[PDB]
């Protein structure tokens, strides 16, 4: 039992514990013991939610948060009316507005290195990439930011009292080396 457990419980609502939990035991790790990988799962999440929230009604198609056979399942649907690209790895959510998927980073190091690293991993040229940290530095693809400034203003505010909130418990030390 975990003083890290009981704060991501505290921090995030209820739903969004749930889908990080969920996502946690489809691929075999238990938050009880990686709490670190627990609480950024669901501080991914969080931004995901609030970044589809971020433009208009129904601009934005959440992939992030469904089981694999069902993300997999829409992606299929969205490539195969739109003629976008299938991706070789999962994106988060896909732009209705601007026609691309697009994978959601958040990292505790500089945003240049954690970009170049999801570049390489994602190994797919047409999706797009967005990355926020926890000090307010973001970096996307073609400098494209997708959003307004002030829906990406408020994904940076509550990153960095989260990490307020870390520190203020002594667990952003071990979450900051962590990664
Ligand atoms: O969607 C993702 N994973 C499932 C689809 S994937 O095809 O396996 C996939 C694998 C890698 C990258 C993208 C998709 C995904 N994963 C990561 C990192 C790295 C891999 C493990 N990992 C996490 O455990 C994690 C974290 Cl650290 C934060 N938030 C959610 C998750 Cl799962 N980073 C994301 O940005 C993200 O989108
Ligand atoms: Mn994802
Ligand atoms: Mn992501």
């Amino acid at each position: 039992g975990s003083h890290m457990e009981d704060f991501v419980r505290q921090c995030f609502n209820p739903m969004i514990v749930e889908l990080a939990e969920k996502a946690m035991k489809e691929y075999g790790e238990d938050p009880k013991i990686e709490t670190n990988k627990f609480a950024a799962i669901c501080t991914h999440l969080e931004v995901c939610f609030m970044y589809s929230d971020g433009g208009s009604k129904h601009r934005f198609e959440i992939i992030e948060g469904r089981d694999r056979i069902m993300a997999w399942t829409v992606v299929n649907s969205i490539c195969n009316t739109t003629g976008v690209e299938k991706p070789k790895f999962l994106p988060d959510l896909y732009d209705y507005k601007e026609n691309r998927f697009i994978d959601i980073g958040v990292t505790r190091r500089e945003v240049h290195i954690y970009y170049l690293e999801k570049a390489n991993k994602i190994k797919s040229e047409k999706t797009h990439i967005h990355i926020f940290s926890f000090t307010g530095e973001e970096m996307a693809t073609k400098a494209d930011y997708t959003l307004d400034e002030e829906s990406r203003a408020r994904i940076k505010t509550r990153l960095f009292t989260i990490r307020q909130e870390m520190a203020s418990r002594s667990l952003w030390d071990s979450f900051r080396q962590s990664e």
